């Protein structure tokens, strides 16, 4: 752990005292014949490192709805806000992600920050579902089956696998 | 911040979580829709890193005196013990550091636990009070001050300075 310098105010002798961990602050700097003692961060504030300040920082203000805490207010921590999941930020505030429709598929996975982005499904894939989550999935192999395709797929559904 | 894996509840699938900062522990787990929740962890606990833990670690005991505290319990640490300023610990717990008498000089500067240790003034040098932190002080130069040695030094006293 490091140090600061203070002066004394009693002696106006420049003392070298030992830093206060993040999460706490300086409550009683050294003196000449005792060490400096620290405190923990009240309720509502924070320090991210180790420090010698007097009073710890205050969080900022509560997320704005639709958005959530990534991270709380903590001893060591600023709140951080986001969008909750299945959302992405633009301009102000939550738009939900793109939900890529039937024949289409996630190409990019949609963030915090980005929607998603779709592409329609390369032949032999498929996608059944509308989500704004899944992959145009690969035809199931009837080859490798021990069966034949009685009905070809589509981008929308899968071959349909069977004899004779 | 780095993450944890985390078996869910109610489906029973293999989840990834955020990790909690230190000072923090999981106070609600990932689900497959909404992201964990830290809270800060409650006076008289701790954690160390970042974690997924669900309670914080508890602070050991309270510091026996004559002992305080050089870290206090906080968020991110738990309570470290040492013997005050001018004490060391020897066994069980603290004893004053040694104080080096007149004639004598520091020459290890005593700590939280190793006592002080003095030698004589060496020649030229000399320390007039009994102290457990001052060094063996060379004599004031008389040559270049202009004037010159009326009454010699000793282990115990500057030389004197003065003319005819």
């Amino acid at each position: 752990i490091g140090t600061y310098r203070h002066v004394d105010r009693a002696t106006g002798q420049v003392l070298t005292c030992d830093k206060c961990p993040a999460g706490t602050y300086v409550s009683e700097h050294c003196t000449n014949t005792s060490l400096r003692v620290c405190s923990s961060c009240p309720v509502g504030t924070f320090t991210r490192h180790e420090n010698g300040i007097e009073k710890c920082h205050d969080c900022s203000q509560p997320c704005p709805w639709p958005m959530i805490e990534k991270l709380p207010c903590a001893a060591l921590t600023d709140r951080e806000c986001t969008c909750p999941p299945g959302m992405f930020q633009s301009n102000a505030t939550c738009a939900p992600h793109t939900v890529c429709p039937v024949g289409w598929g996630v190409r990019k996975k949609g963030t915090e920050t980005e929607d998603v982005r779709c592409k329609q499904c390369a032949r032999g894939t498929f996608s059944d579902v509308p989500s704004s989550v899944m992959k145009c999935k690969a035809y199931t192999d009837c080859l490798s089956q021990n069966l034949v395709v009685i009905k070809p797929g589509t981008k929308e559904t899968d071959n349909v696998c069977g004899t004779l």
